[PDB]
């Protein structure tokens, strides 16, 4: 029973994203990157049309359990390419010339327990030495100025590093196809939510990309086009200035292997309902998400 504008729990996103591969065989491919804490297989979709020495955009969705309305997204993005593609010349373009590898969820583990027992919960649901405190924050678990600043070392709080960078089954599979993917992967997104912002490096420390100026026009940009449908206003820029210092961050990390195009998006809203974000607001989000998407897209495309 999966809508593209409900939230849909896991059983439903795995089933959706078998189904999605069959229906569009010739747009999208599936495989399992890895498996979670609890053993459940991290599905990602190759959506893009075959061809030969495609460049690729990596987007993922869910790192924290709780921002429903990230996972939502993923699944909107693959609805838009599957029902555009040969209608609307920029997707039909996009899909012809690249691939994009969609990760609907990486904390499904995480994911599971908001419908389960807690819908606040964030962090994986991994076990801890020395406490019955669970869960990792993927998103400081990344090897990039890894636990230094605005990341906890108690297991019990909801910033934790982990034990190591890379110590959640999560994030090691996400890293290690990321690192075999290297040479065709030229853009990472990654979609959180909430505050409406684009972010782009450095979270980890108070330093600037070699191309921060390309970024923040990026950036300014990808805004200005988001705001076109709904007038929806985000802010954008370096994330240790934009939103707080946080090491050990996906885009930071992906920034750091020589993937020059890394961005960090926090959808609505801007605390009214804050990760409680109605059903009723998934349609409007979604669209005008799919404009600074697209236009991040197209910009990559155009200057490979
Ligand atoms: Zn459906
Ligand atoms: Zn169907
Ligand atoms: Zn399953
Ligand atoms: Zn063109
Ligand atoms: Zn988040
Ligand atoms: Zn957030
Ligand atoms: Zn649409």
């Amino acid at each position: 029973g999966h809508s593209y504008e409900k939230y849909n729990n896991w059983e439903t996103i795995e089933a959706w994203t078998k189904q999605v591969t069959s229906e569009n065989p010739d747009l999208i491919s599936r495989t399992a990157i890895g498996t979670t804490f609890l053993g459940n297989n991290i599905y990602l979709l190759k959506v893009g049309k075959p061809g030969p020495n495609k460049p690729a955009i990596f987007m993922d969705c869910g790192f924290h359990a709780r921002e429903w309305i990230s996972h939502a997204f993923c699944q909107w993005f693959v609805r838009e390419a599957v029902l555009t593609y040969g209608y609307e010349s920029h997707m039909t373009e996009f899909l012809n010339k690249l691939d994009f590898y969609v990760l609907p969820v990486l904390n499904i583990d995480g994911y599971i327990y908001t419908w389960t027992k807690n819908r606040m919960w964030r962090k994986t649901r991994s076990t801890n030495a020395g406490t019955t405190c669970i869960g990792t924050d993927p998103n400081r678990n990344f090897d990039a100025g890894w636990c230094t600043t605005g990341a906890s070392t108690d297991p019990c709080d909801e910033t934790y590093c982990g034990s190591a960078a890379e110590s959640e089954k999560e994030t090691k599979a996400l890293a290690d196809f990321i690192r075999n993917n290297l040479s065709s992967i030229k853009a990472y997104l990654t979609i959180h939510s909430y505050s409406q912002m684009i972010l782009y490096p450095y979270s980890y420390d108070y330093k600037l990309p070699e191309n921060n100026a390309e970024l923040n026009n990026l950036a300014k940009a990808a805004v200005k086009e988001l705001a076109t449908l709904y007038g929806t206003k985000y802010t954008y820029g370096p994330g240790a200035t934009t939103i707080y210092p946080a090491a050990g961050g996906s885009d930071d990390w992906a920034y750091d292997q020589g993937i020059k195009y890394s961005f960090t998006f926090e959808l609505r809203d801007k605390g009214r309902y804050g990760f409680i974000l109605p059903e009723s607001q998934i349609q409007a989000t979604c669209e005008e998400t799919m404009l600074a998407i697209k236009y991040v897209t197209n910009y990559v495309l155009g200057h490979l």
